[PDB]
């Protein structure tokens, strides 16, 4: 059997917010859910996520989780702030007492770890059949984490922590990752033998290697070469490098699938975006949420789209969208607004300084210039005047030709192939082929600048 | 007498792209234009492209830059995907019999070999009599290239293939880069000794060292420091890297020159670009095409401009626009769109929310606000108010002042210094010195809000 | 006592420009500017700043300095372009004969140099008792400065010139960083015996070195490992890369404090900017100025601010503002522009395509669309319709509700909870509770496609 227990009960302190560490998120998932996301495909048969300050705020969402994942995950909660050894004693309490699988910790603020990890260690474990595996790794900078410590013969000793370590041992760059298996018969052994007497007066989770090394217990430590899979976040700036970090992979796995995009470094795709064959993303874009691009689309320097459907071969340039659908061929851009439920149609144009909100625009319809669509329908191969405005329903039928400066006052209809003069208001209802006017004629005051 | 070979007749399989590897654009344009331009500086006698794989759609490109460079380029096809020492040989076919110069080998999808590697090359071959001279460079990551092999004493043996290297082989950090000097008496001899027992069943030209080796004759290897100079792009990871290489270099070259670039990570310019002097490029900024800055300018954030020419003194911020030209002391954005055929003259204004399509535009006039220009001659200091349309000509004198929301409905000629009333539709002419009104009188209607 | 010089001469001549060297920008203040803040903090007994050329264009900027520092700063006018070495001469000309302090050099255009490492350069200095101390660092490209050579016993020789060291000298990757601690006495009698026998045949301050070391006087080195902190700006590719450290440690300050910033590398923070506890900065985005950013506020891509203040829990997306002022939990993007005097209250919305100037905006009132407001009162909670223009003096009521394609043609009074028509021109005053309108009744003419 195997259960997995994830240490998400500290404050973050460090972090400066008023919103949990654990739910800060990067690409489109909160940490906790990049952690949890990673664990549930390995399945283990349980799932403990250990909550401590902020429970009633993180508990709600381990909840929700659990049911887009479809497995139980359950919650125990730390009383007291009495360390991360105390941590897994609580999460172990949500175990059955006769409990004979592996333990594998984890926190939930390393959101780059993944399921093939988590599996490298389990095997490893139960290949040298350890009492106490541990994942470390090799650091530039390892302010902050807990150091490896070996024997001459190298040997695993002990784990010292940042605020207890020596300047001579501060200098030491194998770090503990903070990730295990333990055998469990081992693991509430040595949690028993903890005692406070140390910087943080804390139980340190990590004193449990000493512990097992004393009894003669095998201690196993499995080097992760790839440093970003098990970085963990304690304030902004490490939560930045991973977004980076990240984004790096996800962007470099759509260019090696066949996206063209020009700037990696300023290119932010979310987890779950798709992108087509041949498709070409200029830089400041950022593709958000289930954000879906066709092929062969053009995505215009400096656009912002969250759940946005863009069809095939469709150009959406400068634009700043969300929960809307484009069609195939459609051009958007540049300068472009969609607020949630614009659907424009195949071939379709929405273009410079133009905001749509919860419209449908049939297909070959363009809205090219300087104007409001909200609340409408319009058909298909229209075409509305630039510097416009559907006063918000609204419904325009196809083939029309309405005249710059038309206000649409809703509610009204305009007939299919029906006109609209320059400045026009329409209040009333335009029959199919007919030409809406209400503009007074021209008058021309001659010599008036002469005498003003 | 000397003769270069591109080799640009492989699939690019691993661009997934339906566009051939070689056509992909960086900086203004395509690998191939990039390495034919490179060869031209350096004028060979012979110059052969070979081509395998969708050569009916590279062929009528290669005669395109032929005219460009003005110079003859041949193209020698190769009819079965046998190898790149296959490709050699279809390439030699397009030389006579009698041919006695040197042969150079390159590919085409290494953008930034520059006219001085070559020459470098070719000298060097020259200097110690070799029959063939490769050139070398050492990577971080040497994945996906032959390696290059030595004696203790340092002389190079033999090339293997990734696909062919021991994992002892694969580790080391010398790579070929795929650019050679041949005599070729040696190069014709040693093709002919090629067999295909290999990891890929085909002949490969980097077998040729080895066979040169056996007959003893005399092989160089030339290291370049500067791996950019001869890195290849098998996939669009590789293609922005060095996209972005190569950006890096073009903009310093412009900082040296005196542009300050706030920001070069984030500005692209393509390598026919001028800038004068003293100009500022702030962040976000794409410069493409043919574009032209003049000194002194400031070109604002987020700003792209294609085949745009800029004057000297003049604000270009926020602006997207192409094939269009703007006059010295000029202000355009933030928030503005040019399309093909804009002249705003001198000290002239497009300001926030305003779209010019193929229209002239006078020394001193202002266009601020919200408005729509196409198909429009407008004349020197004239001022077009707020939120209106140029219903696409139309034609606008000198010193006028047209009021908020006009609607100039083509084709009319609005005369010097006259005047439009705010909310008029113009239909007819405008004498000089005239006002031209339309709107309705104002009526208030008292309680209005109570009574509904 | 203690007297610091700042040696801001030299021509710059490879920054190409025609704006002397020393007042080229960063983060918000010139290079001068932030050297003299640096030492200010420092507070010496004497400030001397020796110019040479463009003096007259300088002076009155060092002057300006000092009454924002509030303390006397001098200078000393070098006259002949004699070296630096000559400079720091003409310096100490503005110092009595009597002189008995320590005398620290610096130039300015060392813009990271803070006021710590003068002060470790001071202490260390009067803890060895040398008689001259210069501060080193080490470097990747060591190009374009004197290197540091040292005896086999690690004792400082002497300082060889760029343009002087031999090519097995150009190697040495220790440099000086031209910032100096000198005993007066021991200054003044080395500076007489330098002379002009090298290769720029100018009087190298740097030679001051060999000769005190000559005289058997005691020369100490203080490396600084921190290589930004005395790194200078000789060319604009040193510009933008220190530009560039300066803002990564600005962003990381703000990070650490609870600001969340998804990209640092196109997030541009000046040193005087603001930002509250809890807000989160998208990428592209420029905070210039005195800007300032209360917490729980979103800063949304692609915007730019110079001197604006945003309260609490506000969203300012894609925004191009300067100068004005935004409340608490006000809505302000996409594509929104902000001229100087723009104050929108708490709760206020500007929206997609408005612009504002001059103008004040009354709590909880929304312009949400393809607007122009300038020189306008607006009071609270009031509605602007799109397509609208503030045609300018006007003021509006509060709980107003004017419609779409409205001109207020200024000056001109909209009375509290008064509503306009859509497409009403307004030019006479408006009583609270009425209804003005103007736009002529709909006409539809029926049958008019078919018949043209
Ligand atoms: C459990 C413990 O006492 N210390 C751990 C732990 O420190 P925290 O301050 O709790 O983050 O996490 C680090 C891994 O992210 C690890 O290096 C260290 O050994
Ligand atoms: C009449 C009109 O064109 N637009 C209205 C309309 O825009 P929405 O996109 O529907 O939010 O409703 C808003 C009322 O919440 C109002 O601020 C705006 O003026
Ligand atoms: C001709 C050949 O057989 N192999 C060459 C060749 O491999 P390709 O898979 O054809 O790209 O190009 C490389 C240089 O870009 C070079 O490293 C290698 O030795
Ligand atoms: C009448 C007008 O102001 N603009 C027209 C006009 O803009 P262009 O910039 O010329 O493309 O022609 C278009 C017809 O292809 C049409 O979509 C748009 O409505
Ligand atoms: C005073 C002198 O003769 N040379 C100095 C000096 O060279 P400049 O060319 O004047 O920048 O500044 C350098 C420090 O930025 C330093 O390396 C060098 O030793
Ligand atoms: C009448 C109007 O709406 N806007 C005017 C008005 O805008 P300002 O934002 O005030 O610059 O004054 C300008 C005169 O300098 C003029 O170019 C523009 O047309
Ligand atoms: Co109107
Ligand atoms: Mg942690
Ligand atoms: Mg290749
Ligand atoms: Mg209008
Ligand atoms: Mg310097």
């Amino acid at each position: 059997d195997t259960a997995v227990l994830v240490l998400a009960a500290g404050p973050g302190t460090r972090m400066r917010s008023d919103t949990p560490k654990v739910l800060h998120t990067l690409a489109g998932r909160s940490m906790l859910s990049h952690v949890l996301h990673a664990i549930a495909k390995l399945a283990p048969q349980r799932l403990i996520v250990v909550l401590g300050h902020d429970h009633q705020r993180i508990a709600p969402l381990v909840g929700e989780l659990a049911d887009t994942l479809g497995r139980t995950i359950d919650v125990a909660l730390q009383d007291r702030p009495l360390g991360t050894g105390h941590a897994v004693l609580c999460g172990l309490s949500a175990l059955p007492d006769d409990y004979a699988g592996n333990v594998v910790v984890t926190s939930g603020d390393t959101p780059l770890l993944d399921a093939d990890t988590l599996a490298d260690l389990i095997a490893t474990h139960r290949a040298v059949s350890a009492a106490v595996t541990v994942l470390t790794t090799t650091l530039d900078d390892p302010f902050g984490y807990g150091r490896i410590l070996r024997t001459q013969d190298h040997e695993v000793m002990a784990i010292v922590e940042q605020t207890d370590a020596t300047p001579s041992q501060r200098e030491i760059r194998e770090v503990n990752a903070g990730v295990y298996a333990f055998d469990i018969a081992a693991l509430r052994s040595a949690l028993s033998r903890l005692s406070s007497n140390n910087a943080q007066q804390e139980l340190y989770l990590t004193d449990v290697i000493a512990i097992l090394r004393s009894d003669g217990q095998t201690v196993h430590a499995s080097h992760v070469d790839d440093s970003a899979l098990v970085a963990g976040v304690n304030n902004r700036v490490q939560l930045a490098e991973l977004a980076s970090e990240l984004n790096r992979r996800v962007v470099a796995a759509h260019q090696l699938a066949g996206v063209t995009v020009v700037d990696p470094a300023t290119t932010w795709i979310d987890v779950d975006v798709t992108i087509g064959r041949d498709t070409v993303i200029h830089p400041g874009t950022q593709l958000l949420g289930r954000t879906q691009i066709g092929g062969r689309c053009v995505v215009g320097p400096d656009t912002t789209l969250t759940d946005v459907a863009v069809g095939d071969g469709a150009s959406v340039v400068r634009t700043h969208g969300s929960s809307s659908s484009i069609g195939d061929g459609a051009a958007v851009g540049p300068f472009t607004y969609l607020r949630p439920g614009t659907a424009l149609g195949a071939d379709g144009k929405l273009g410079a300084f133009v905001e749509v909100k919860n419209s449908t625009i049939g297909t070959g319809t363009k809205v090219p210039h300087l104007t409001y669509v909200g609340d409408a329908d319009i058909g298909e191969y229209s075409n509305i005047g630039a510097s416009s405005v559907f006063v918000n329903r609204t419904t325009v039928g196809s083939h029309v030709r309405t005249g710059s400066d038309t206000m649409f006052v809703a509610p009204v209809t305009i007939g299919d192939g029906a006109y609209t003069g320059a400045g026009t208001v329409v209040r009333e209802d335009v029959p199919p082929g007919a030409l809406a006017v209400s503009a007074g004629p021209q008058r021309n005051i001659e010599n008036w600048v002469q005498r003003k």
